[PDB]
């Protein structure tokens, strides 16, 4: 069974308006295989609008040609994000964690995903105990936009739930 197609496609912003199908297909089939490649156009002057899109067989090669970035384009650096499911943020809500889930947990499991820069556990203004939920900040939105979209988080035995904060 193929993931879904949303989930395996890659927005790329910043094109050069010289980039083609062609050329934009050639460069990203360096990461996997390209099953769809688009420069989207005007509809009347056939001017690039500057962006496009690639869709590949699965998502891993998603993953490679994130981790890949960043990609320079017919001379330009393009910005690749995955599909909507753009709010591009670097920070996670994490919630359910409740009082025995500490920064070593957080950590060991979230640092899959990319590399943390914060650690927040949140605790109570008044008392310091523990409130259940926490945020982490990493150096980088994709690592925020593959965390949001599985369907199950399991930290310290807690099913969290995991949404990106503003």
């Amino acid at each position: 069974p193929k993931e879904p197609e949303q989930l395996r496609k890659l927005f790329i912003g910043g094109l050069s308006f010289e980039t083609t199908d062609e050329s934009l297909r050639s460069h990203f089939e360096q990461w996997g295989t390209l099953t769809d490649c688009v420069v989207m156009r005007d509809p009347n002057t056939k001017r690039s609008r500057g962006f496009g899109f690639v869709t590949y067989a699965t998502v891993e090669e998603v993953d490679a040609a994130m981790n890949a970035r960043p990609h320079k384009v017919d001379g330009r650096v393009v910005e690749p994000k995955r599909a909507v499911s753009h709010l591009t943020v670097k920070k996670i809500f994490v919630g359910g964690i409740k009082e025995d889930t500490e920064e070593h947990h957080l950590r060991d499991y979230f640092e899959q995903y990319g590399k943390i820069e914060v650690i927040e556990i949140m605790t109570d203004r008044g008392s310091g105990k523990k409130r259940g939920f926490a945020f982490v900040t990493f150096d980088d939105h994709d690592s925020v936009d593959k965390i949001v979209i599985q369907k199950y988080h399991t930290v310290n035995g807690h099913n969290c739930e995991v949404r990106k904060a503003l």
